[PDB]
């Protein structure tokens, strides 16, 4: 399937134990996609002071369309030193590994895979 229905645990930035997916744009996009597939991916909502607490390169989910079965259609865009790899809509948040942090909410997305 070109799209997969996922429910992403929304984590508080200060709870996150593993603050990024790796060391290159290509690695973080790779790792993000693997964790999304394996159900080991969390979402941090971006506000003032969040991103400097996480590790670059960042992986964002961005709205790719204006929402089947409650699931917002999203795609992945990486960012490193202010350059983005991909072009998409509004940021829903930054992806991080999930290693058992308690979420505050779930974000239903339809991920272009």
């Amino acid at each position: 399937k070109t799209h997969v229905q996922l429910s992403l645990p929304v984590l508080q930035v200060r709870d996150v134990l593993v603050r990024g997916f790796g060391d290159s744009v290509e690695e973080v996009l790779s790792e993000a996609r693997q964790h999304l597939k394996d159900g080991t991916c969390g979402l941090v909502e971006v506000e003032k002071g969040v991103l400097p607490q996480l590790e670059q390169p960042y992986v964002f989910i961005k709205r790719s369309d204006a929402a089947p079965h409650g699931h917002v259609m999203v795609e992945l865009v990486a960012e490193l030193e202010g350059i983005q790899y991909g072009r998409s809509g509004e940021t829903l948040g930054v992806l991080v590994p999930h290693v058992g942090e308690i979420p505050v909410a779930y974000r239903k997305v339809l991920l272009r895979k």
